[PDB]
């Protein structure tokens, strides 16, 4: 079938959308843009086509193996009150007379509607359920993406998703997929696994595989396969009917209504904005890629999967033979309707592989031992940091980034420095901020960072020191490219910030001591002082 059919009604904005900044961070303000509904038509072209899927024996053996593991999972229905509490405070309000706040407070009005939306699921496994369709506002840097398309149901139904399926998507993927399930790894757990599976090969070769617009490629068959997988769990029979209902009425497809209540058409592929999207896309990607490995007679594959993002580390068979096996791999994905975006490439250096927007690189600790840590090109982080300082958004990527990328050259010299500067100047150190980790919202007190980082990356994150030539040049380049003060200017800014931090005592002093010891010249000596990197919930409307 067609991934989407369109009526012609436009995808419409909710309010005024900014596509530009209105400066101590970066001078090239004209290089940073946000996507808007003005690019919707273009994204619409990219994401719509007919899907021709052809399964094979490898697909069925992997599935049968996945089903066997899934059958050992037992999972419980969630109550209204547990599901309510998981709803973020600023989730989109219902069109039936209530908002997230009412939900979170167990207002009998929201809860009654939730009850009646559940009953209807139990009674009706057929009528497609309505979705809103919207163009996302995401900041990027020049060199231009069309907005991505977010699709999601009413709050009422979201709460019910949590009821039927929160336990399933939190628990199953790890069990079905073992060490291949990416969202079980904190950043240092993730480097840990990758580096060890790399060294475990005799003659290693790795590749990432970018699937072209994954959500579009996910077929209605795919989503029932996914369901059948969920169905193998030992489920309470009321969860069983809700799950059949939700997949048939929402996950499989349905009508697309825009911000003004007009009909834009009909989706027959993955909604980005539903509970099962991450889990589903991971299962579906792991399944299809596991089979593509078997087709291409790739030897001794270890895989790592995070939604549509896929890495494979395996035994090389020579460079010709590799390049070819990759072409066979690609051909099979394509048959399974997960065609290529960038055509995949063999790498023989773990550092050059990019997966989950990230790569392994190596630094040294105080003692001089070698430490592997996880980094990325800092462009999008810096851009969005410049955006976030300019226009006050309720979302704070800088902080997530500091948390995910705390050992890096750039998060430490640039992000830590800049933002502790804003917070000191604004007297807002003590204020918690919401940030997103694997699609769940957490409230985080910026003063806790020292502990947080020690816990997630160890003590060495405060003293890594001979970063690699490739890393340094990427960061230095990105800086010139974007118009950001070079690294030596951040050193002098950090000495200033550290000092102000220290004079305040308490936890601000701890932040200054630990976060900024790289900047001093004579080092102080640094002694010691969750449910976070467990699952993927992006699109999933989850709060903690
Ligand atoms: N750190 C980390 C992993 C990660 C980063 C960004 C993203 O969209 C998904 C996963």
């Amino acid at each position: 079938s067609m991934s989407y059919t369109w009526t012609g009604a436009l995808i419409t904005p909710c309010a005024a959308e900014e596509s530009k900044l209105p400066n101590s961070l970066l001078r090239h303000h004209n290089m940073v843009y946000a996507t808007t509904s003005r690019s919707a038509g273009l994204r619409q072209k990219k994401v719509t086509f007919d899907r021709l899927q052809v399964l094979d024996d490898h697909y069925r053996d992997v599935l049968k193996e996945m089903k066997a593991k899934a059958s050992t999972v037992k999972a419980k229905l969630l109550s209204v009150e547990e599901a309510c509490k998981l709803t973020p405070p600023h989730s989109a309000k219902s069109k039936f007379g209530y908002g997230a706040k009412d939900v979170r407070n167990l207002s009998s009005k929201a809860v009654n509607h939730i009850h009646s939306v559940w009953k209807d699921l139990l009674e009706d496994t057929v009528t497609p359920i309505d979705t809103t369709i919207m163009a996302k506002n995401e900041v990027f840097c020049v060199q231009r993406k069309p907005a991505r398309l977010i699709v999601f149901p009413d709050l009422g139904v979201r709460v019910c998703e949590k009821m039927a399926l929160y336990d399933v998507v939190s628990t199953l993927p790890q069990v079905v997929m073992g060490s291949s399930y990416g969202f079980q790894y904190s950043p240092g757990q993730r480097v840990e696994f990758l580096v060890n599976t790399w060294k475990s090969k005799k003659n290693p070769m790795g590749f990432s595989y970018d699937t072209r617009c994954f959500d579009s490629t996910v077929t209605e068959n795919d989503i029932r396969v996914e369901e059948s997988i969920y169905q193998c769990c030992d489920l309470a029979p009321e969860a069983r009917q809700a799950i059949k209902s939700l997949t048939e009425r929402l996950y499989i497809g349905g009508p697309l209504t825009n911000s003004k209540g007009q009909n834009c058409g009909y989706r027959r592929c993955r909604a980005s904005g539903v509970l099962t999207t991450s889990c589903g896309n991971t299962l579906t990607c792991y399944l299809k890629a596991s089979a593509a490995c078997r087709a291409a007679k790739l030897q001794d594959c270890t895989m790592l999967v995070n939604g549509d993002d896929l890495v494979v580390i395996c035994e090389s068979a020579g460079t010709q033979e590799d390049a070819a096996s990759l072409r066979v791999f690609t051909e099979a994905m394509t048959r399974y309707s997960a065609p290529p975006g960038d055509p995949p490439q063999p790498e023989y250096d773990l550092e050059l592989i990019t997966s989950c927007s990230s790569n392994v690189s190596v630094a040294h600790d105080a003692s001089g031992k070698r430490v592997y840590y996880l980094t990325r090109d800092p462009t999008t982080p810096l851009a969005r940091a410049a955006w976030e300082t300019a226009r006050h958004t309720p979302v704070n990527s800088w902080l997530g980034n500091i948390i995910m990328y705390a050992p890096t050259l750039w998060a430490r010299m640039i992000l830590m420095t800049h933002f502790f500067s804003i917070l000191l100047a604004q007297e807002q150190l003590e204020k918690a901020l919401d940030c997103q980790i694997y699609g769940a919202c957490y409230s985080i007190e910026p003063l806790d960072l020292p502990q947080i980082i020690e816990r997630l990356h160890g003590l060495s994150a405060f003293s890594l020191h001979s970063y690699s030539p490739g890393e340094i040049n990427r960061v230095a380049s990105c800086l010139r490219k974007l118009g950001v003060p070079p690294l030596r200017v951040w050193r002098h800014r950090a000495r200033s910030v550290r000092a102000r931090l220290l004079s305040q005592g308490g936890r601000a002093a701890t932040c200054g001591k630990y976060l900024f010891n790289w900047a001093v010249k004579t080092k102080l000596k640094l002694t010691p002082i969750s449910g976070w990197f467990v699952a993927g919930y992006s699109g999933g409307d989850i709060y903690h």
